[PDB]
């Protein structure tokens, strides 16, 4: 029942050592705990080769790749691997990856990956064929560098993605071939999110005789339930609809019986008609997209209501209803001051930026809130009868490190090796139940790339989070990665012959997105932050024009790159911070169990003791600043979390939003307390 | 509480396929019991060096000698010892090995050391500065050609004989030291033995005043409740004592209060002078020994019974007690019936055969009954007073397997090994309690050379045990180890310049015991004995002749080299069968724990079936031949364990006893039932 050695070593921390904590006593909480658990609960071999002979016998992995390199390359790599020596800083680091991140028995009571075994054997899965560039991938994940997403990192040939994002036609069919779908994805543990902007309102007639409509909300309830047959999910939909008032009945504060959400998130997306209705506190019109596909031919939500509102003001046929936007917004900012619900997305700001706005317009985002892109509604008939492949979107993760890169400086090499591994995962991942999302991944190529540990790394070199050095910092360097990437997908789609497809109606086809990049030059204007930068060559408005001339040569192969999502379940074990917001406490505490961690941050002492400040204590707009500074350079969107109090009112939280729509940005997600 | 895998294959080997057993399931029994328990239990390691780091912090072994080695040829060593990759045969081989021989953790709950790594290191102990002779004794030890003594293979540079033979005098002084020597050795684990025959009898004058001893029954007593302090010991008399009967009345059938002995073996050492007397059916005079230490000056052990039988008769001074010795012989066979107890040692037959009679006469052995040299008793005074130091017994243990010798025909180099090695052991070793057995050991150099497997081999030849072809077989086997040994002992006794002390007086100065050997050659009558000794050149009386001049030109090393104890506890890791007694059954059967494990024998099947026999169905007449025919060779005793049943009568026994003492067999061991 004794509390062993490393946990009270890890309790002594927070001594107070002359108003200060006891740092070291982590190295010995690692150091006991590698000595007195680690090393004693492995599973002993006499070499490498009876190892891998059990590896293939005892059912743990896929041995084609593995078979594609001999047991001396395999050696060598293992040798290169165990050649860093890599001491961890951190409990939560052996506490974290030894404890999850490692496959270890069938009976789960001994140790078999180390932590050199999984890193190569996801180096070899990545390079899948050569060994050197397996150990190039080890020397930017041994250093941690580079830390993929956490079913890729999990599952390199083993027994994938976690971003989904469908829509739903008007149909019963189509209603169970969604509901199907998801089942299907559900136990793959994929993220799917989707929306219902195509549904007919509640209380409509179905087709033959008035007044039939159950509604949306039974659909919804019916989701909530089907989800509870798996381990999660959520759906949207556009403003400007009656039963959008529903859609704020959906995430009530009293918890109904016949509306009982659990588990799907709410999003309103909204466009500038409706924040141009409530700004002049005019009464408002929502419709009836039945009636608007009945009169007119498309959804609501297909064509822009900007244009759209007087047309479907004056025209008597499709059914109007009439509420004042101004009371919505107020019973919007309640929602997000009781919860954080639901999520807000400027749907005309995305396009206003959009590539591939010649395809359609974005108007949804995945429970990660990152991923903007195009997507088409399918349509199913009945079984004998033939069915339609729309557009569906998936989008892969994994990050670096801005700490890692920054003091390494091999950020082009970096940017190639990530590309070409996620490339491989892309190339990779297949699904077997809807060919939408399965045509849709091999037609788009579409990748996502995010980093993390800026607060930390910057604020440990003695920079302040709120300063506009920082914001030029994120400027720079983001532009530096955003050249490294292009020049990677238009060598990419060089060295293939070949880029994505509809390629040539976006901008990059046209150059339209260098544009802002062959003038306005982001160098560095401060000098901290150029010295930071020096030491590599900073790509000037002329590299920009000649990257535009070489993808106007060839093409570009992603037609997303880049986004950022809160990938914080990593950072343990990457010995580091979290990503680009801000960090909440010096010290994370946390009860594992009988017990009481306190990891404090990476870097934590003295001097970046005001550098690592407090969430709760920060000036939002300096924060959204620094976020549009960085959406300067993201073709899609970034997982915003805000950062709030219970102090805190909902008119600033609406001066907040107009400040966001005045900065474009594109999506934020829930709010702190 | 479900019984593992390889305990199910175990009890597998027993069910009847066609009349037979199940004799491969033991390899599965072992097979998965090393995947599922060994390799799951055993502490993890990075390299070599990280665990010899380990092993010197963690404070587990002497790090001097291993100091005495680079880490490249300890690591050659150990890569030696590794290449063999040794694939026990025996469930009981791991299954003993792993679970006791083994140094396991300071907790107990995983494994250090593997087969190899002990192994090396008692390699690495015994060779003392030399890599290739430490790789020899892996060849000699991996190979199981020999096996070291359970403290030597033991705890080989950790934190060792089991053989101690000591007198005692008269006087209360000499007790006190004799008590506190046996509490000092007691916690050391070793054999102490002694014998009391230099002790005045029960109801004698101590000194002053007449009728005032307590008797030696009550010395007994006490040294029974000091043996209760330790972890065991025993005690001899000589036969022509007063309380000779109260000697038999230790081991009472009837446990007493008065006489409660449960440690102390006993054992009555009959030379032919009480043979004689039972013999012709006459009353028998057993005398007072301190009488006779009043009368000529020495005890009654001091000199012999046959000369001075008559002597103490017509002297009126010593004190009589006449009885009839046939009803002591009656009463011994039936104590030895009723258990087995006490020993039998025909010390007049011993002195027949032994070369340093010139020192003294053998009158006592071990509890291990093997070990008969000669010895001097001490005499202590008060403790500002001055005492004497006289001799002691120490042989050190330690047997070779005849299955292994025979089959890879390094016989002689196997003697130099062995040889070396006990030669190591008798030097490292040293007591700092009794200086009497530091000095016995430190001058006569004394070692023990025994062997295993001999009716498990010859019998796996298709052999009989019951054949005059396995004592000629025997016969010839030993005189060429005895000409080894011989020739060892000479060559190093040359190599040093030196020999053990008194060795003048000895019959190897005088070439007496090669008198002998310079005729009579023992070349094998059998033509499947001698195609077993095929191969390799067997020594004539020349080879003999030879070794005598070059014994009379230099010396031997050692008084005695040959013992042979019943070594059966490392069997099971040796794999093999027991030392040269015949096996009892074809298949042990042990309850381990809430389990049965079937083990047969080594070789066990149906061509050796009949081969294989049965212990309580055998002539004794022809083991006892076959003792006779290795005592021929052999400088020490031999326990030979008598293999008994309840059936028999004691008048067999009592011509058991006759045939051997006709025999010249030195000692007997307790009877089976
Ligand atoms: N931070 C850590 N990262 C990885 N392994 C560790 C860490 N801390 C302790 N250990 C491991 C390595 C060893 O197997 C054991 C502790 O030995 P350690 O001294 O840390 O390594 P080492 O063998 O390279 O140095 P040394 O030769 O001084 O013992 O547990
Ligand atoms: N009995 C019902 N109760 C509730 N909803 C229904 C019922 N029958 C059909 N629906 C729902 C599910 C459909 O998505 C929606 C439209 O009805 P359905 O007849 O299936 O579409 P449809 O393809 O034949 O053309 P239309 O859109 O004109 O109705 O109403
Ligand atoms: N009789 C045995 N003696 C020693 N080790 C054994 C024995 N039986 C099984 N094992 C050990 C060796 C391995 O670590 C594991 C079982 O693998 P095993 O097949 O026996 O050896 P191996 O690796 O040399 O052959 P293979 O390449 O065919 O697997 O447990
Ligand atoms: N009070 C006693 N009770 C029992 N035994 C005793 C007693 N005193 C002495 N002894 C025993 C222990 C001795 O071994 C033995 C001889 O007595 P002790 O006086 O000690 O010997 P000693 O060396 O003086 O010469 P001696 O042999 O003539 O007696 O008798």
């Amino acid at each position: 029942n004794q509390v062993p050695k490393w946990i009270q070593l890890n309790n002594e921390i927070m001594i107070q050592k002359d108003g200060k904590f006891q740092f070291d006593k982590d190295k010995e909480a690692v150091h006991s705990y590698f000595v007195d658990y680690i090393n004693q609960n492995t599973v002993f071999f006499h070499n490498l080769k009876e190892k891998l002979d059990y590896l293939v016998e005892n059912q743990y992995y896929e041995e084609e790749f593995l078979s594609l390199y001999s047991f001396e390359d395999i050696k060598e790599v293992f040798k290169t691997a165990y050649a860093k020596k890599f001491r961890f800083p951190s409990f939560m680091s052996a506490f974290k990856f030894y404890n999850d991140y490692a496959l270890k028995t069938n009976d789960k009571k001994k140790i078999l990956e180390r932590y050199e075994d999984r890193i190569s054997i996801v180096a070899l899965f990545f390079a899948n064929g050569d060994t050197e560039k397996a150990k190039e991938y080890v020397n930017l994940m041994i250093n941690q560098e580079y830390q993929p997403s956490t079913p890729t990192f999990l599952n390199a040939g083993r027994k994938l993605v976690s971003c989904f994002l469908l829509e739903v036609n008007d149909s019963l069919n189509d209603i169970s071939r969604a509901i199907d779908i998801s089942m299907q994805l559900s136990k793959l543990g994929g993220g799917v999110s989707l929306n219902l902007s195509k549904l007919r309102a509640k209380g409509e007639a179905i087709k033959d005789v008035e007044n039939a409509t159950k509604g949306v909300v039974g659909v919804m309830k019916l989701l909530d339930n089907a989800f509870r047959y798996a381990d999660s999910g959520a759906a949207y939909l556009n403003i400007f609809h009656r039963d959008i008032n529903d859609f704020l009945d959906t995430k009530k504060i009293s918890a109904d019986e016949d509306v009982r959400v659990k588990t799907l998130s709410i999003g309103v997306v909204i466009p500038d008609k409706f924040v141009e209705l409530a700004r002049e506190d005019k009464a408002a019109y929502v419709f009836y997209p039945h009636t608007i596909y009945k009169e007119y031919g498309q959804h609501m939500d297909e064509m822009d209501m900007n244009e759209m509102y007087d047309k479907f003001v004056d025209n008597p046929r499709v059914k109007k209803e009439k509420i004042n936007p101004r009371k919505l917004l107020e019973k919007l900012a309640m929602l997000r001051s009781e919860s954080g619900y639901p999520y807000i997305m400027f749907q005309d700001n995305v396009n206003k930026v959009h590539a591939n706005n010649h395809i359609s317009k974005v108007k949804f985002s995945n429970l990660c809130s990152e991923v903007l892109q195009a997507s088409q509604v399918s349509s199913y008939t009945d079984y004998d009868e033939e069915d339609e492949i729309g557009l569906d979107i998936s989008c892969n993760l994994g990050s670096l490190n801005i700490l890692n890169v920054m003091e390494h400086k091999s950020i082009e090499k970096t940017v190639k090796l990530a590309t070409d591994s996620l490339t491989h995962v892309s190339e990779t991942t297949d699904i077997r139940n809807a060919p939408a999302v399965r045509r849709a991944n091999k037609a788009m190529k579409s990748i996502g790339l995010g980093a993390m540990n800026l607060h930390g790394y910057l604020a440990q070199n003695g920079i302040a989070y709120e300063s506009p050095e920082a914001r030029d910092f994120a400027n720079t360097f983001f532009m530096m990665v955003n050249f490294y990437s292009i020049q990677r997908s238009a060598e990419i789609a060089k060295e293939k012959g070949e880029t994505f497809d509809q390629y040539e109606g976006s901008t990059y086809a046209t150059g339209e997105y260098f544009d802002k990049y062959v003038s306005t030059d982001f160098s560095p204007k401060y000098e901290k932050i150029a010295n930071l930068f020096e030491g590599m060559h900073i790509p000037t408005t002329e590299d920009w024009k000649k990257l535009k001339a070489f993808v106007a040569e060839h093409g570009m192969y992603h037609s997303y790159r880049l986004c950022i999502a809160p990938t914080g379940s990593i950072s343990y074990v990457q010995s580091s911070t979290a990503s680009v917001m801000p960090i909440m406490e010096r010290i994370e505490e946390r009860t594992y169990g009988n017990s009481k961690t306190y990891y404090p941050m990476p870097g934590l002492a003295s001097n970046n003791w005001f550098f690592y400040k407090e969430a709760y204590d920060m000036d939002m707009f300096k924060v959204v600043d620094m976020i549009a500074t960085i959406q300067q350079h993201i073709d899609q969107g970034i997982s915003f979390t805000l950062f709030l109090k219970d102090t805190m009112t909902t008119r600033d939280l609406n001066r907040i939003d107009l400040y966001a729509h005045h900065r474009g940005i594109k999506t934020i997600y829930y709010a702190r307390t």
